[PDB]
């Protein structure tokens, strides 16, 4: 259950992913992947995933808005640490 390092690519469409938590003790979790988008694609990245952070900014603690935010602001190369954390998403 080692947190990996995911390095995408955005597309005209986006990063290919979705993410739900940031509440209530909830981290941020990957929900959906887009199929053929960058997440997709990675080979590195599965719904259950928990973000850890975006281009080093720590995700952990982090608000839904904040987390859409960072994903956004973290431009064409994005390298999210993520983590396989199913029992909790």
């Amino acid at each position: 259950r080692e947190p990996r390092r995911i390095v995408i690519h955005r597309g005209s469409t986006g990063l290919g992913f979705n993410i739900v938590g940031g509440e209530d003790g909830e981290g941020i979790f990957i929900s959906f992947i887009l199929a053929g988008g960058p997440a997709d694609l990675s080979g590195e990245l599965r719904k259950g995933d928990q973000i850890l952070s975006v281009n080093g900014v720590d995700l952990r603690n982090a608000s839904h808005e904040q987390a859409a935010i960072a994903l956004k602001n973290a431009g064409q190369t994005v390298t999210i640490i993520a983590q396989y954390k199913p029992e909790e998403y």
